[PDB]
């Protein structure tokens, strides 16, 4: 669903500088008249391209699925997943690609050239034969330009791979070759798999510099996608970009994860969704936001109410290309706790909704010496300690001064949240237009114990993930399913 | 321009207009509405298509049964809008017989599956109704109802000019405000521009030009106004309709004449911009006409013009009169250069405009210059360039498109406060997706904003927003992201 192919994905001023040998403006112009298509994932790795008057246009069948031919709605919806579509440059030209996977049907990845709906081509297919550590590819891949001079599919190896290892896979966009496999150690002898990565570009040039990804073990890993040496003044320079830089890619912090997520009792919390990054308020480093949860196995269809899943905000203070041979080892104790303190039914204007209010505890980042005090925050997905097995499996959206996320609670029910990325708590401004006003105003606020407060969470209709768009008027909106909510990124 | 998708308004702006209604429920219901595009066909004929150019609907006015560039304008372009009547919100479509006959019609296009005929108006209903080339405006009035406000059109029975206020629900002529121009000279009121000066969604004034070049203003408020809240809705009701009248005691705000003293027809609707002093408004209007066959030919004998006239009595004042003005009281602006250049990798032929300041007041508040003007000509070369399309004023810029028969389209982004070059880049001529220095031009070894650029003549001016929430002006064939100003 979120995989629609209409206009060019980027703005020319951003894409063109990435590829001097190409012409994005002419590519963009061409796509202005491209026949829109929406590709949806099915049971296995099956792809059914069709939309706008829902006319079946295309259908793809993986070699693994084509040869084989020789629970619940919320859960099935997740399992079927959705392919990733993006614009990429290779073969000397811009293309619109679609990256899919065999889902739970098998261990495989595939990419299609979807630039011309009337002429979809198969770029490549990856299986265990090509990548021995490839597992069930539930992770959502990212398509990006890397410092090795080329575009690649960057994703986690997935789950239940042959040796239960976790690794970042960097697949050449054009060839499907494994440009680099960045294995992570983590805890051994215990099943692991790397999840959806979030690429970081810290000098706004369209070339990915770092990648962040959690794993089934709850480790939040960072990977350096830049050369060993540096240029110090501008460590993210493209000057030495080339195929050789690929060998320099490495797990960051000497192989130590930025963080290892465990619940209140100390039990590991799997991370499925991609992290989100927000520049730290001091402008030094970034706050890495990630939530825990897992939903790929049948057993996961049922709520695990033995522990709470959690949303974390961890300070990565070494994001300026420093060697970063290591990183602080943190625990919830080094973070500021936030809580979901109230769930209630209320009416905003005329619209009735069930909402949740979060705490608003400040985070004390530095002591007067300048040394680090709290390194972040956390929020257990539970209202006043009641465990319902609420978890995060969908990617989040960080914009302005807010982080938007959607959680799922297997019964499943969906809760959309708008939180302060700097604290993990309630924003000081109202985020959602819950009153269907067309704008974000006080009509959407809630009276929490004599206090007019911003609503941090609201329950929304059947699963649909979260998408950020702009309603005709320049106003940003966040949509899930059935409802889109005008949002306020902050003053 | 006549596309019917989601609700036209943001709820917080529409709801206050009709407390007895629920725009929220209306808007929600349209979120799922099947998008339709309505194209005004051969004068009268109206065809509806789906997002995928598919014959979905077609309307043939009783008039019909009663039995390249020039054709684009003469053909049509219906007006769609959300209006309130019958105690509910509806999406209406106002059509005109155009060159076919003399009449207007309104359709209820709220439900693409069940379109209804609201009403049809002809000379039988409105004797002074002429060929309906003027573009109507759907608006809420102080008489308590929504109405179709438009110019009576051209070559009407007695060639008179009048503002027509047509009840939205009934199609009845609520008021006909006749205007007195020059004797024996054929006249007709053109597309009006309604003004809402206290931003509550209820029109207060209407401005419209006529074939004689007069720019008229009409008071759409009660005669007995409360100086503390002249635009108040407290006394709204049918009793207010009788007080609607021609402003300034029957005198036009301005009478447009070319540099040689000849009258300049006004066909396009004016555009309003609050005066920098916050007192009054700058009434911007362009000159030209293209509804008659002879108009297909370029008139190279004179230069058409764009004017910015200061109306200093826009706060409910009785305004029994208005200053008699001429080019002499206005600051001139000129198009000093036209050249072909390349912005980024996109080739474009552009024009540079002067940037002469406007001196509005004396130390004691006395009025010096009452506006500005710009003759559509480069270095005095007359090509017959004229404005026949509505303009778009947003932020600190007025966007307009002129047509040069022979036809060639020129899109301009000018400073509304002076009619000259903006001090900032307006158009993204480099196809960067954003407006940056790549779109500026070196004028006399100085970076300066480009005020005009030639378009692939075939469309009009439409303002929209890109996926990134930024202003974008499209000209059928190409959209240019724009910068409304700092
Ligand atoms: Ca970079
Ligand atoms: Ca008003």
């Amino acid at each position: 669903s979120p995989a629609t192919v209409g206009k060019a994905q980027y703005l020319t001023y951003l894409a063109q500088p990435i590829e001097p040998s190409g012409n994005y403006s002419t590519f963009a112009e061409a796509q202005k008249t491209r026949a829109p298509r929406v590709y949806v994932g099915a049971n296995d790795g099956m792809l059914h391209g069709f939309d706008t008057d829902g006319n079946e246009t295309f259908a793809f069948i993986p070699s693994a699925v084509f040869e084989k031919m020789h629970q619940g709605g919320a859960h099935q919806f997740y399992v079927d997943g959705s392919p990733v579509v993006a614009d990429a440059f290779f073969g000397g030209a811009w293309h619109t690609v679609l990256i899919g996977s065999l889902r739970a049907g098998g261990k495989g990845l595939f990419a299609l050239d979807v630039t011309d709906p009337a002429n979809i081509k198969l770029l490549w297919e990856i299986g265990v034969d090509q990548e021995p550590d490839l597992g069930y590819s539930f992770p959502k891949p990212t398509v990006a330009r890397l410092h090795n001079g080329k575009w690649a599919v960057v994703t986690g190896n997935g789950y239940s791979s042959m040796n239960d290892k976790a690794a970042l896979l960097i697949i050449d966009m054009e060839t499907g070759a494994i440009t680099r496999k960045l294995e992570v150690t983590g805890r051994t002898g215990v099943p692991n798999g790397l999840s959806s990565p979030r690429l970081a570009d810290n000098n706004s040039d369209g070339v990915a510099d770092y990648a962040y990804a959690g794993d089934l073990q709850g480790n939040l890993w960072r990977f350096d996608l830049i050369a060993g040496k540096v240029n110090q003044d501008d460590p993210f320079s493209r000057a030495n970009d080339g195929p050789a830089v690929a060998s320099s890619f490495r797990v960051s912090f000497g192989g130590q994860p930025l963080y290892s997520a465990v619940d209140s009792a100390g039990a590991a919390q799997a991370i499925t969704a991609a992290p989100s990054l927000v520049r730290h308020p001091t402008r030094k480093g970034y706050i890495v936001i990630f939530g825990t949860g897992k939903y790929f196995e049948n057993a996961d269809a049922r709520a695990d109410t033995s522990r709470a899943q959690t949303l974390y905000g961890i300070w990565d203070q070494q994001t300026k290309g420093e060697a970063a041979g290591s990183t602080p080892r943190l625990t919830r104790g080094n973070l500021q706790q936030q809580t979901l303190d109230l769930q209630a039914d209320s009416t905003f204007a005329s619209t009735a909704r069930t909402i949740r209010i979060a705490s608003q505890n400040p985070v004390n980042w530095l002591n007067n010496d300048g040394s680090t005090k709290q390194s972040g925050w956390y929020l257990d997905f539970m209202v006043n300690g009641t465990l319902k097995g609420e978890m995060l499996i969908e990617d989040m959206i960080a914009i302005g001064q807010v982080v938007l996320l959607q959680t799922i609670t297997p019964n499943a029910s969906n809760w959309t949240y708008g939180l302060d990325p700097y604290t993990g708590g309630r924003t000081s401004f109202t985020v959602f237009d819950l009153a269907r006003q067309g704008v974000v105003d006080s009509k959407s606020d809630y009276s929490y114990n004599k206090q007019n407060v911003a609503v941090s969470g609201t329950e929304q209709k059947g699963l649909g993930g979260l998408t950020l768009s702009t309603n005709e008027q320049g106003n940003p909106e966040v949509c899930s399913s059935g409802e889109c909510l005008t949002v306020n990124p902050g003053p």
